[PDB]
């Protein structure tokens, strides 16, 4: 009737009557509701909608906000569709010192209309299809359509006309350098150059003027990298290809640990022998990783400067990009020289801590703390107390995982309930919006599941489907769905082509979307790759694997530019905080201090978190550059995450900063994160600098044909970890020569008492 039974657990079918807990805060209470009940889609789009997307806007707008598709960026109006180009001109750098913040970003200009001939007042923008990164949005008045073909990393715009012909509109006539009849290479009275096309025998008129037409029922716009005849010739080849579906396939070798991903368009052909493929616009996180084979279809000088640095042009019908995974562990091992007792003391005060709110993301960092202490508690012998954090994590899940109360009826707040409308599992309490516009799935279902996976390393049997392992496995799928999920759209967080996660669910942004941290995505998957390798789930790990390294790979160009090649020079910090479609902040999304802006795309810390040290002078880099504007190690708030990350270049400081300082204030005081974040604890700040004291420096140059490990290197000493989930023993190779076996749920070295 109201819930739907899995396994042991259920969720809501209805909207529940929300528990508010006496608060009146209107804020809060707004935050207990749905996504938006209209969805601008055609009749063409049914089943779980998409969401968290770059196009988003185009959705939830009666028409849309300012979208980038790369190298463009668009907007949908009544009058048609908006194209614009950020050229250096358009871009600044300003910086906010009271603040603490910086802004990179452009404009939100027009460069000219794409208009239909009939009509300048459509009553909307729909979404009409979509595929894996490119979206068909579709222009309405009656008889009169204009279907809008466009997609980050194209540089074509495809228009489809119905009832009408294709019009061009300016405010200041543009220079048309090349007539060639039906098709025209011009640029803006602002020098930005792109390109027209129309079947052959339909002729631009108005060449000269301030609008461009064109009798046609299909035109292409380019964005031209250089005024050049030669690139116009080059375009003309494929501007009648008009691309309707568009995958990125991935297989992970667990031998190797290679991810690689194909990138593949099927077009639609407007002309006679119209080739099957494009011309791509390829991203740094891309280019840097394209496949052997892939490189004789770049394009070499056909490069277009957008906020994300340099995309650079490749033809064809595929292309290949090559990662690598660097594993992960459920915790780090029992390595480190801390003084056991005093490291137990910690374990036993941290039974003081509590959760500093009811909603899903609050209680979700209070779940992970938990998940943190109990290996740690294992590991130091005191195996009872860890069976308490473990008892009070199934506690709090076979609660939230259960959707009615002992007489049967929908409880009003600990429970998630499934909005049909969209098609979304939504926790309730809820906050950062993660119900009202379905933000944040990943960062807060992330927490409960590293909840799940920590009580599936200690018992398989809870973690069992027809037990409590259904809910777990539903709530992953609201995030992270593979193709043909019934309740959920494909990989919900994830863009397969920008490379990351975007937070927001509708992306009402002149912006675009966004994501601030991109650490709590990345404890997303780790989460789920150990979930699926604890319950035996290959296919579920391994997407979480393919999204791990992806992630990965767009977090060290995007949010560190480790490469020193993305951000203007003039920009002064060593880390955008908040990334964009459009535009990059130094900047959080609540009012912080410094050490925030550069922490929140590293908490938690976790056993997946060796990611942030691959890079050893960016963590140099960036770490001075936030002790420069504190002017000294009294950080601001968070110390304890501070002296974490400096862990993996120098623990000898982080060591002497810790001691300093950790044991300045007592027991748990959600009032005071100045020495430990409220997520974070004295016991998981001490283990963690001290294994790394002991351990050295990441090796991302070790890998293993296993999943669940770990590579360190001092001074030219490696030490290998792994953790086996296993009932039975294993035997793991790594890319060096190393071999080493494994007991059952495990660690090879390290286990503790
Ligand atoms: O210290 C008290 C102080 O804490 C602030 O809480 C912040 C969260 O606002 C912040 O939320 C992040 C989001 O902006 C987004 O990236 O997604 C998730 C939430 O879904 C979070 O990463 O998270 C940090 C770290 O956990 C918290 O410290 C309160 O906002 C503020 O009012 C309060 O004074
Ligand atoms: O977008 C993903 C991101 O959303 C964050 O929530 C933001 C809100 O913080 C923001 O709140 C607005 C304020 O910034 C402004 O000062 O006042 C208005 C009017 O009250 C507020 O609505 O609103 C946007 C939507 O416009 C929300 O997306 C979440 O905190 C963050 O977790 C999430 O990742
Ligand atoms: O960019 C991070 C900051 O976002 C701010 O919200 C902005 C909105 O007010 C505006 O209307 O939209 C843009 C994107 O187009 C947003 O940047 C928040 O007010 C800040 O708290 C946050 O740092």
């Amino acid at each position: 009737m109201h819930a739907v039974s899995v396994g042991k657990g259920s969720y809501a079918t209805e909207f529940p009557e929300i528990d508010f807990g006496g608060i009146n805060d209107p804020g809060f209470r707004d935050q207990q509701g749905e996504p938006p009940a209209t969805i601008y889609r055609s009749d063409r789009v049914t089943g779980p909608m998409q969401t968290n997307s770059w196009w988003g806007s185009l959705a939830v707008d009666r028409f849309s906000m300012n979208q980038y598709p790369h190298p463009f960026s668009v907007r949908h109006r009544a009058e048609g569709l908006h194209v614009f180009y950020d050229a250096p001109h358009n871009m600044v750098v300003h910086e906010n010192r009271e603040a603490g913040t910086w802004h990179i970003h452009g404009a939100i200009g027009t460069d000219f209309t794409i208009k239909h001939s009939g009509t300048a007042n459509f009553e909307q923008a729909v979404v009409d299809d979509y595929n894996d990164w490119y979206v068909r949005g579709l222009l309405e008045n009656g008889a009169h359509q204009m279907a809008i073909t466009y997609g980050v990393g194209s540089p074509y715009i495809f228009v489809e006309y119905e009832d009408g012909s294709a019009v061009l509109d300016f405010d200041i006539a543009p220079d048309v350098w090349e007539m060639n009849g039906h098709v025209i290479g011009f640029s803006t009275h602002d020098h930005k150059h792109y390109a027209a096309f129309a079947p052959p025998g339909q002729n631009w008129s108005g060449i000269g003027s301030k609008t461009l037409t064109n009798n046609a029922d299909y035109i292409a716009i380019a964005k031209l990298p250089e005024k050049d005849g030669n690139m116009l010739a080059k375009f003309e080849q494929y501007a009648y290809s008009v691309v309707r579906d568009a995958v990125a396939d991935w297989t992970y070798d667990e031998a190797t640990g290679t991810v690689t991903t194909t990138f593949e368009v099927t077009t639609e052909a407007k002309v006679q022998g119209a080739p099957d493929g494009t011309i791509f616009a390829l991203y740094p996180h891309q280019y840097r990783h394209l496949a052997s084979s892939s490189e004789n279809q770049l394009l070499q000088n056909y490069q277009y400067e957008i906020i994300r640095g340099t995309m650079i042009g490749l033809e064809g019908k595929r292309f290949t990009t090559e990662l690598t995974y660097p594993g992960v562990l459920p915790s780090l091992p029992d390595l480190g020289d801390y003084d056991r007792e005093r490291l137990i003391g910690y374990l036993h005060d941290a039974t003081s801590d509590y959760p500093t709110g009811s909603d899903t993301y609050e209680l979700g960092k209070y779940i992970g703390k938990l998940a943190t202490l109990a290996p740690i508690a294992d590991q130091m012998g005191e195996y009872e107390l860890a069976e308490q954090f473990r008892g009070e994590l199934k506690d709090i899940l076979e609660d939230w995982l259960q959707a009615t109360n002992a007489s049967g009826q929908l409880k009003g707040k600990n429970l998630f309930y499934y909005n049909e409308n969209w098609g979304t599992i939504l926790g309730y309490h809820a906050a950062h919006s993660s119900a009202t516009r379905i933000n944040d799935h990943h960062f807060h279902y992330g927490y409960f599941v590293k909840a799940a996976a920590e009580i599936a390393r200690a018992d398989q049997e809870w973690a069992k489907s027809e037990n409590w392992g259904g809910m777990i496995d539903l709530l992953i799928r609201d995030f992270m769905a593979d193709r043909d999920d019934d309740l959920f759209p494909y990989l919900r967080m994830f863009d397969p082509y920008s490379g990351n996660s975007w937070a927001d669910g509708l992306a009402t942004f002149d912006a675009g979307n966004n994501q601030q941290s991109s650490s709590e995505a990345m404890h997303a998957w780790t989460n789920v790759i150990l979930w699926a390798e604890a319950t035996g789930n290959k296919a579920l790990r391994d997407r979480a694997i393919y999204l791990y390294t992806t992630e990965m790979s767009a977090i060290n160009e995007y949010f560190f530019d480790v490469h020193q090649e993305i951000f203007p020079e003039e920009y002064g910090p060593e880390i955008v905080t908040i990334n964009w479609g459009g535009k990059m902040d130094h900047a959080t999304w609540w009012n912080s201090g410094k050490v925030e802006k550069y922490a929140i795309n590293w908490l938690p810390f976790h056993g997946g978190s060796l990611y942030l040290g691959h890079h050893p002078d960016y963590v140099d880099r960036a770490y001075e550059e936030l002790r420069r504007d504190i002017g000294s190690t009294d950080w601001n708030l968070w110390s304890n995450l501070v002296w974490m990350y400096r862990a993996f270049t120098n623990p000898d400081d982080a060591l002497q900063q810790m001691e300093a300082s950790i044991d300045d204030y007592g027991l748990f005081d959600p009032g005071n994160e100045k020495i430990i974040e409220r997520g974070s604890t004295k016991a998981q700040t001490y283990h963690w600098i001290h294994n790394l004291a002991e351990l050295g420096r990441v090796d991302p140059t070790v890998t293993a044909n296993h999943p669940i490990y770990a590579v360190f290197n001092k001074n030219g000493n490696r030490t290998y970890i792994v953790y086996n989930f296993s009932d039975s023993p294993i035997t793991v190779q790594f890319s060096d020569g190393h071999s080493i076996q494994v007991e059952p749920h495990s660690f090879n070295i390290g286990n503790g008492d």
